[PDB]
């Protein structure tokens, strides 16, 4: 089903009902924006996969850059041409646009702030609420460049949720908001980030996927901010049969992460022999995104 | 001597002392900024004349054409070059500007709202500082087109006193601000408007001209908010002969404003005396500008 399709492994959707009859229409556009990272990792994995869900269903997809650093990108520009190669390695299609900041903006920008109130604005902010003008303008301005142009969709991760609340209020177009959940990093502290070696690149090598894995928070029995289980849930396709010393009771066959994670609930499936399962699994599925690279 | 003649009939200047610090360079710049207006009257041409004065002390002349009603471009443009005609002949030649809108434009005002405050934009507000955003963005958009581009002076009326103040603290290069002061209406409320009938438009005729003066508000002995005393003050010359019928005391002749404003406090000159003399003056002044008429 297509709308199942879409929904899978999201944490919301504004306008559910909205979404069905944005379906309806032959021509349909979502978009997402990303900064541009040095390393691309499973974060950003998990977004392309859901863009590609929307390919899928027959969306054109419009990946926005982002580099609302504007206060080099000389240097930014093409680690954005080369994201943009991951992202075609990764199998997706679609039209670019970056920050550029045409001569209508400051109209529509000010148009925007005619509307909003301050106490909104405040609403609106990250939790440095606590002030310049440019932190109160700043919200409004990051709600400009949603690339509404002309989509029916806008995707994101989850802490992008309060802008989003925004845009949904102030723009001339009801846009759907599609929400992907946030990647815990192998450490278990906060998302995963090119930082803390807390991250799976796309590109890194079986030896370093092996590496980082075997170091990952995992409690044995918890599944709530288990990174593990989380590459599990949202990377891995079932029914997968986990390879097991036989102390530990052999071969393991789940046929969906439900099954997968009451047997890890009930410890009945170690840290070790999940490390092991997905660790080889992942290497598989990265491993002909990795291979674009002649 | 040059301060001095700059000085003259103006309500403050910020750094008098850094003023005279500019004077010594070898060269000079000074802006003001008009939003154009279909009626040219006194208001403008005290500001005028003030940017004449700077002119003769070797200042090169900037006029900015501010639209900021932007929130059109055939309108707006052509009502300018009309005043433009205007500034000309009442002997100002300048160099001219208009409102734009580049691509710099954002970043600098986000530079600006950066080390602005939302206790510092407010202060700087007209007294509906009391809220959208747009009422609070609006002031650092505003120090923005201070066209301080690299002029040394920025003239204004007392009126703008607020901004200027803020721009000072706010822009990288220090600019001279100084303000004249805001002509009273002919009914004597708020300042000199193209409306009410409460103006002397420079190509009015004598015998509007004379009407208007007939009405104005001129009660005996009061100085204060009296606009017919003002206009004596601006824009007469002295010694200034007050003709008279031989019954009312005859031709009167008086060396400078102060003694006039003496006079007049000790009710020694009559209203309809004043009035007399402000208007048949005042029609001599103009008749060379509204001439300039093609």
């Amino acid at each position: 089903d297509e709308f199942e399709m879409i929904k899978r492994n999201t944490s919301e959707i504004i306008s559910e009902e909205e979404l069905r009859e944005v379906l309806k229409k032959d021509e349909k556009s979502a978009s997402i924006g990303f900064e541009p990272s040095g390393k691309i990792h499973l974060g950003h994995y998990l977004q392309i996969k859901k863009m590609i869900d929307l390919q899928n269903a027959g969306f054109d997809i419009i990946i926005a850059l982002a580099d609302l650093h504007a206060y080099e990108l000389d240097e930014i520009r093409k680690i954005g041409d080369y994201n943009k190669k991951v992202f075609e390695a990764m199998g997706l299609k679609a039209k670019y646009v970056y920050g550029s900041l045409d001569k209508d903006y400051t109209l529509n920008v000010y148009r925007l702030a005619l509307k909003t109130t301050l106490k909104r604005a405040r609403r609106s902010m990250e939790l440095i609420a606590r002030p310049k003008v440019a932190e109160v303008i700043y919200p409004i301005m990051q709600v400009n460049g949603i690339h509404y142009k002309g989509v029916d969709v806008a995707v994101g991760g989850m802490e992008q949720r309060k802008i989003h609340m925004l845009a949904r209020e102030l723009l001339p177009k009801k846009v759907v908001c599609i929400h992907n959940p946030v990647l815990t990093g192998l450490d278990g502290e906060g998302k995963m980030s090119s930082s803390k070696g807390n991250f799976i690149a796309v590109d890194d090598s079986p030896e370093e996927i092996r590496a980082k894995i075997k170091k990952a928070y995992c409690p044995a029995g918890v599944v709530e901010g288990n990174p593990i289980m989380e590459i599990a849930k949202y990377f891995l396709e079932y029914p997968l049969t986990i390879k097991r010393p036989e102390k530990f009771g052999g071969d393991l066959t789940v046929n969906s992460y439900e099954e997968l994670e009451s047997l890890f609930k009930n410890k009945e499936l170690h840290p070790m022999d999940l490390k092991n399962a997905v660790a080889e699994e992942l290497i598989k599925i990265l491993e002909p995104i990795r291979k674009r690279l002649l």
